[PDB]
């Protein structure tokens, strides 16, 4: 269980986005039904008032929390990976339009999955911005919980991946427009039943047999990490 408070762009706040640039559900219940629209943007998408406004090259973080902003972000339990797509907002999501800009999973070195680290980030993740059209955007963050994704929600819907996604509206005023973004994946309709990735058992499975769900990431995205780029309790 777990929200985007709001970005910080170049590690400057950009201030509380919850219904304004975020275009957040109403509490941090999980997506499980992969075939429902819920998967594009969360239960309640909708055009919110504003967009944060980024040029090529940039890095933008989001910043998850639990219940307050810069708590325990979420439960140490929901062990799973973290992506992040785009599309042009003109497509409001639908399509073959989201494109993989970023996927962590499990890191062999440090025994960690994205999630474990993002709690130590204090619910910080980035992506730099790629060098697209200028214009207007939808970033897609993903994180995906695998505490019960032993079992298929389509088969039990007590149990099943949990995917907490989050729709961030994002301008690109400046790119040279070098890496012109092609077309994606379609979200309800890129996960199913048998994708890799989507069912999986964390407990008896070693984590470094993971696959995450695809698609790859694109070869134009310029990459992103899990690290903490601010302090909340400051600004
Ligand atoms: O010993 C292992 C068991 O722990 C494993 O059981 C899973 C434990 O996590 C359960 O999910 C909880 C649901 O409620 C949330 O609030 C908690 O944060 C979650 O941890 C899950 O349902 C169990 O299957 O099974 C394998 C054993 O080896
Ligand atoms: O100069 C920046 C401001 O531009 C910034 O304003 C953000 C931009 O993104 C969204 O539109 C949001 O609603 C605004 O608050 O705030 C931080 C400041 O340093
Ligand atoms: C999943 O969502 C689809 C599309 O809205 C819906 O038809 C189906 O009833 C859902 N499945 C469950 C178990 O809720
Ligand atoms: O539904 C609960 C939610 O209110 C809380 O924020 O996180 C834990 C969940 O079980
Ligand atoms: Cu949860």
């Amino acid at each position: 269980h777990t929200l985007v408070w709001g970005v910080w762009v170049n590690g400057v706040d950009q201030g509380d986005g919850r219904n304004i640039y975020i275009r957040s559900p109403p509490n941090n219940n999980p997506v499980k039904n992969l075939t429902s629209p819920d998967m594009t943007c969360n239960v309640d998408n909708r055009v919110v008032p504003k967009s944060v406004p980024v040029n090529a090259g940039d890095t933008l973080t989001f910043e998850w929390y639990h219940n307050t902003r810069d708590d325990d972000i979420i439960a140490s339990s929901h062990h799973g990976p973290i992506a992040v797509y785009i599309a042009p907002a003109a497509s409001n999501g639908q399509g073959n339009v989201w494109v993989k800009l970023f996927e962590d999973a499990y890191n062999v070195t440090n025994s960690t999955w994205a999630v474990d680290r993002l709690i130590t980030a204090h619910g910080q993740h980035s992506v730099v911005v790629p060098h697209v059209a200028p214009g207007d955007y939808l970033f897609r963050a993903e994180i995906i919980a695998l505490h019960e994704a032993d079992s298929l929600y389509s088969q039990n819907p007590i149990r099943g991946a949990q995917f907490y996604i989050s729709c961030a509206q994002i301008t690109i005023n400046s790119s040279d427009d070098s890496t012109p973004l092609p077309a994606g994946v379609p979200f309800p309709g890129a996960y199913t039943d048998s994708t890799p990735g989507i069912q999986f058992n964390i407990y008896t499975t070693p984590a470094t047999s993971y696959v995450a769900p695809p698609p790859s990431v694109w070869s134009g995205a310029l990459g992103g990490s899990i690290a903490q780029v601010g302090d909340a309790s400051l600004e």
